[PDB]
RNA sequence: AUACUUACCUGGCAGGGGAGAUACCAUGAUCACGAAGGUGGUUUUCCCAGGGCGAGGCUUAUCCAUUGCACUCCGGAUGUGC
């Protein structure tokens, strides 16, 4: 709930694969900033969910109030700010311990 | 029903993966201990020559469950062609 370089969406539509799922979030994602990297999987656990690297907390904050509940495959998109920061993020800051 | 002699009617010969390495078996080699080789085995590397085992892996739909906070690929089963 507090921002963060990275953030959490789910509740999107499983049937999207990996690839075409990342590269239609890049171009809708990528209005509101530069964009580092979108993590998605389709296991048990990860299926439904991409991660979406901001450079800036701000484009993550804005782009969390714009999208939640945005229309993407027949299903309002949720977003959350990631728990955690990503460790590319965490690198940079050197945060990141294993 | 069996064997013997004759006439008539039918019909193509050689064979059983192949090339190397075998110290060991067989051939118990016709000259005062002996062969080599070869032939027929057993052992041993390959052009893989066809098969059997289908573990593992690749492509895509059906069914079931998941609202999941990851950054070392990977939820379970059936079907199509490898």
């Amino acid at each position: 709930t507090r921002p963060n370089h990275t953030i959490y969406i789910n509740n999107l539509n499983e049937k999207i694969k990996k690839d075409e799922l990342k590269k239609s979030l890049y171009a809708i994602f990528s209005q509101f900033g530069q964009i580092l990297d979108i993590l998605v999987s389709r296991s048990l656990k990860m299926r439904g969910q991409a991660f979406v690297i901001f450079k800036e907390v701000s484009s993550a904050t804005n782009a969390l109030r714009s999208m939640q509940g945005f229309p993407f495959y027949d299903k309002p998109m949720r977003i959350q700010y990631a728990k955690t920061d990503s460790d590319i993020i965490a690198k940079m800051k050197g945060t990141f311990v294993e």
